[PDB]
């Protein structure tokens, strides 16, 4: 209710949907538009090693896409902070403002803080087939565990919060994926 001095929220897209190192005082599911998401991107610290690297999320612009995530609310008066520690979590990645659309009607649709991989970052795999990005990632296994986890958590948390025809890209993916 309260005005608050300060405002910054992030937008997830990716694990941060499901999990979340730093602190927050509020989240939000919604939406944000003009890109697209989709598993292009390497893993060789998380779901993937090198030589044999698993598939993750990131965003490519796609003037009519949408991606539903979860906008999550810095700590007032530590969000400068917070940014900091994800700034230096973060290869050559990019950050943007956008427009973040809550699913509640209620609430008003506001800007929040995009994390963007570039072309330019090492790990960016780019664009496959989709049979060929499901076989990558039924054998892919990293620090944190097997790729098949990362993806059906993504599926389960988008499922979760919308219809799956909010993703066609990832709930094909796990399709192919729960093929075996």
């Amino acid at each position: 209710k309260v005005p608050r001095g300060s405002h910054m929220w992030v937008f997830g897209y990716g694990s941060l949907i499901w999990k979340v190192d730093f602190p927050y005082q509020d989240k939000l599911v919604g939406y944000i538009t003009n890109y697209s998401r989709r598993f292009w991107q390497g893993s060789t610290d998380h779901r993937g090693v090198p030589g044999k690297p698993g598939r993750v999320v990131t965003l490519v612009e796609d003037p009519a896409g949408c991606v539903w995530g979860v906008a999550y609310r810095l700590p007032v008066g530590k969000e400068e902070q917070v940014k900091a520690y994800l700034d230096f979590g973060e290869g050559g990645y990019r950050t943007t403002t956008v427009i973040f659309y809550p699913k509640d009607p209620t609430t008003k649709p506001f800007s929040v803080l995009l994390y963007i991989g570039t072309c330019d970052n090492p790990d960016y795999l780019g664009p496959a087939p989709l049979e060929d990005i499901a076989e990558q990632i039924f054998n892919a296994a990293g620090p944190s565990g097997r790729n098949t986890e990362y993806l059906f958590e993504l599926a389960n948390s988008i499922r979760n919060l919308v219809p799956e025809e909010a993703d066609e890209h990832l709930f094909a993916l796990e399709k192919l994926v729960k093929e075996r």
